[PDB]
Parts: C-alpha cells; sequence; structure tokens
C-alpha cells in the first residue's frame, strides 16, 4: 500500500476524462531517492464519480498486458490512483512534437501494439470507449500502452453492447454511429475508434487535419451544439468519412475506412487488425 503523506508533488501531468493526474515522488525516506509515480485524483469527489473511479481502478487493477499503463497502488484518505509513470507524454503530443521524424515503421508498430492492448481488453468484456491516440502513453521510442480508463465499460453476460444513458461528455467525433444515435457501445464500436486512432497517427496531429476540424468541415461550422450530433449522424449514415491523410500507405488507409462501417459486425477486430498490420510491417522491412 502507499500512504498519502510520502506522496511529494513534483508537477501536472494532465487532465483526462474527470479527474487529474500528477507526478509524484513516494520519498518515505524523505532523503528524495523514492520511486516517483503518476498519481490520479478526482477534481470533484462526487458520491457519483467516486464510485466510478473505484470502478476505473478495479478494471485497470485487473489488466496486465505490456501496452496498458501499469497499476500499482490505491491512497486512502477519497481515492488516488497510483500509476507508473512513463516519462514521455501522450502519444498525441510525442507525435506532434516528433512529427515524421517518426517513420511509417514506427507507427505501424504503435498500431500493432495499441492493437494488442485492444484485444486483450476485449478478452475481459471491456469496452474502453474512449480510445485516442491522447489516452495513450508512451514508454519509450518503442512501446506505447493504453491509459485512462474512466469511461470504460464492462459487457453484461448475455449482451454484446452497452447502452448509456445518461451521457457525459463524449468524444463523438471517435464515436461510431450507433453509439451516437443509440448510445449502443461495444468491442466493435472501440474497433471505430481505433480506425479514428490511425488517421490521427497517419496525420502526424497536424491541427488543421483532426478528426474534429475535419467532420466540423464536412457538417459546416456553422453547426453548433445538439446540432453537430444530428449533422454529424447524417454525414456518417451517407459515407461521409475523414479523408486520407497525405502520404497514407494505401493498405492503412483500407484498414480505417473497414473499421469505419456503418454495418457494426461487418468492421474487423483487433485479433484480425493486429495480424494485418503486423502482416504490413513484415513486408516494409523487407
Ligand atoms: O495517466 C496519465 N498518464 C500517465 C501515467 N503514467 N505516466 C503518465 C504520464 N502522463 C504524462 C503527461 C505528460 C508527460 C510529459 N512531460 C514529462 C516530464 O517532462 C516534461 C514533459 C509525461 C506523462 N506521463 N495520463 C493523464 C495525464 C493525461
Amino acid at each position: 500500500q502507499f500512504e498519502e503523506r510520502h506522496l511529494k508533488f513534483l508537477q501536472q501531468l494532465g487532465k483526462g476524462n474527470f479527474g487529474s493526474v500528477e507526478m509524484c515522488r513516494y520519498d518515505p525516506l524523505q532523503d528524495n531517492t523514492g520511486e516517483v509515480v503518476a498519481v490520479k485524483k478526482l477534481q470533484h469527489s462526487t458520491e457519483e464519480h467516486l464510485r466510478d473511479f473505484e470502478r476505473e481502478i478495479e478494471i485497470l487493477k485487473s489488466l496486465q498486458h505490456d501496452n496498458i499503463v501499469k497499476y500499482k497502488g490505491v491512497c486512502y484518505s477519497n481515492l488516488k490512483l497510483i500509476m507508473e509513470y512513463l516519462p514521455y507524454g501522450s502519444l498525441r503530443d510525442y507525435l506532434q512534437k516528433h512529427k515524421e521524424r517518426i517513420d511509417h515503421i514506427k507507427l505501424l508498430q504503435y498500431t500493432s501494439q495499441i492493437c494488442k492492448g485492444m484485444e486483450y481488453l476485449g478478452t475481459k468484456r471491456y469496452i474502453h470507449r474512449d480510445l485516442a491516440t491522447r489516452n495513450i502513453l508512451v514508454e519509450n521510442e518503442n512501446r506505447v500502452k493504453i491509459g485512462d480508463f474512466g469511461l470504460t465499460k464492462v459487457l453484461p453476460q448475455d449482451k454484446e453492447y452497452y447502452k448509456v444513458k445518461e451521457p457525459g461528455e463524449s468524444p463523438i467525433f471517435w464515436y461510431a454511429p450507433e453509439s451516437l444515435t443509440e448510445s449502443k457501445f461495444s468491442v466493435a464500436s472501440d474497433v471505430w475508434s481505433f480506425g479514428v486512432v490511425l488517421y490521427e497517427l497517419f496525420t502526424y496531429i497536424e491541427k488543421s487535419k483532426s478528426p474534429p476540424a475535419e467532420f466540423m468541415r464536412m457538417i459546416g461550422n456553422d453547426k453548433q451544439g445538439q446540432m453537430i450530433v444530428f449533422h454529424l449522424i447524417e454525414l456518417l449514415k451517407n459515407n461521409g468519412r475523414l479523408p486520407r491523410p497525405d502520404g497514407c500507405p494505401d493498405e492503412i488507409y483500407m484498414i480505417m475506412t473497414e473499421c469505419w462501417n456503418n454495418n457494426v459486425n461487418q468492421r474487423p477486430s483487433f485479433r484480425d487488425l493486429a495480424l494485418r498490420v503486423d502482416q504490413i510491417r513484415d513486408q516494409m522491412a523487407g
């Protein structure tokens, strides 16, 4: 267990969907040699949010995979989540800064790694509901892990989707059509969101070309609030889609579009996605 009082703040790391994450030193000997860790805490520690956060903790805790940020422990008073600190930040920021000097062999290594993290997630009947480069952490040049399980849901035994009311703030531009119209979330809607993560990676996080900027362009920048969703549904219903990023290999663009399939059952599995992505990296390499 970790004791609250030995956590020494160093710096903020970031805010996610409902909390905050700090860089801290667990230094129980006060001589300043202790382990640097990542720490999550609730900004608005409601009784509602406190349940979801402990639910979040219990999900992370139960997930052990090379491509899923490690759980280390909790602190009691209100709860704090202790996690491994990954020094390179979010993939969104790392790729944005180091643009294009990250070649395609690298993007596909991360892609592969993302796929495997999700395949295992799904093996435990969990649905992330927020797969996005900003929620993916970089350990080092050669490793990313999936993180921020704040919006994750377990499937019921006999259902294969999870229907949510009442929705909080929602990454709509990553949402598959049936999540927007019906609030059905599933392994399949995470696969849709994975297609957008792949789009993100191959745009190198150019800000003019992000999903929000581009979907907003397509439906009209004049669309506001609730209407954005109305027009997005219609757009997606008619095969309005994010364009192929400048320079994107062709068989990477096909993976994107296969994921963004209105027909829910016709989307690839992560098992097939991981195989496919690894196959492309083989031939690139030779
Ligand atoms: O849980 C989170 N992340 C982490 C778990 N373990 N380690 C992290 C983490 N988040 C980071 C955010 C930014 C940075 C970059 N800075 C590191 C120190 O020098 C300046 C740049 C690292 C992060 N590690 N992500 C929340 C912050 C969005």
